[PDB]
């Protein structure tokens, strides 16, 4: 099956700057996932032909928000993880099908000087343990903007970033201790040592062309799921938001 991710810096915003349906029929893929809608109700015009469509909103308007995109229809959709203080931000889909949970992530931001990072932390254990769970069942897929680069190699000035969010030493940890968990990064597994393969850069002129960009949006799947990644990939040709989409082929 054919997986996209892509943070979208707010759906009108990418459906403004690039036409978002026409990109659908295009890559055809089996599930599309979202982060950083930005939208409530009622907003935007998004009934495709072919998938069956699932909405995460925020509370707080112009804000995150995921979507979750599937052609075979699941056998159950969870929004959220069932914890009030993690569960206003829209910011979680799981998708259960027969074998598998295919499940979309926006991870909150630490902020400017890791202002933020404490309820980060608290969220990346949260969502491990919910993870956990789920994998408990069934092997899990998981998709989105984890607002980290793992480590040195996923951006291209790490030595600059130590002490900012999405690089500092506590949110690199708590991917360590995801993957140590029992999971599988999956572009790494493909290609562990590829240096310059980013998926987001700075909408500042030059940036992106010059490819100073940062690797934070993943694919990551149960262990057990290892053998079945046929290709991992980031369509770094994608323009429309300051990221650009992740993608997954897999047997499952
Ligand atoms: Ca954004
Ligand atoms: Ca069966
Ligand atoms: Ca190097």
């Amino acid at each position: 099956m054919k997986l996209i991710s892509w943070n979208v810096n707010g759906l009108r915003a990418v459906m403004r700057k690039m036409d978002f349906l026409s990109y659908l029929k295009e890559e055809d893929a089996d599930i599309i996932c979202l982060q950083e809608t930005k939208i409530q109700d009622g907003q935007v015009d998004l009934q495709p032909e072919d998938y069956h469509v699932y909405w995460n909103y925020a509370v707080k308007k112009g804000y995150s928000g995921t979507a979750v995109f599937s052609k075979q229809e699941p056998l159950q959709v969870i929004y959220g993880i069932g914890v009030e203080e993690h569960d206003q931000e829209g910011r979680v889909i799981t998708l259960e099908f027969e074998n598998v949970f295919v499940m979309t992530v926006y991870t909150p931001n630490s902020r400017r000087g890791l202002e933020r990072i404490d309820y980060r932390m608290q969220w990346e254990e949260a969502l491990l343990s919910y993870i956990l769970e789920l994998d408990q069942k069934k092997p899990v897929i998981l998709c989105g903007d984890l607002n980290v680069a793992h480590q040195e190699i996923d951006l291209k000035n790490p030595k600059a970033n130590r002490n900012n969010a999405g690089f500092s030493d506590q949110e690199r940890e708590a991917f360590t201790r995801f993957l140590e968990a029992g999971f599988v990064d999956s572009f790494r597994h493909v290609y562990p040592d590829l240096e310059g393969a980013y998926s987001w850069w700075s909408y500042r002129a030059g940036a992106r062309d010059r490819n100073i960009g940062w690797r934070i949006d993943y694919f990551v799947v149960s262990e057990s799921l290892k053998e079945q990644i046929e290709d991992a990939s980031i369509s770094a040709d994608v323009m429309g938001s300051d990221h650009c989409p992740v993608e997954l082929i897999i047997n499952i």
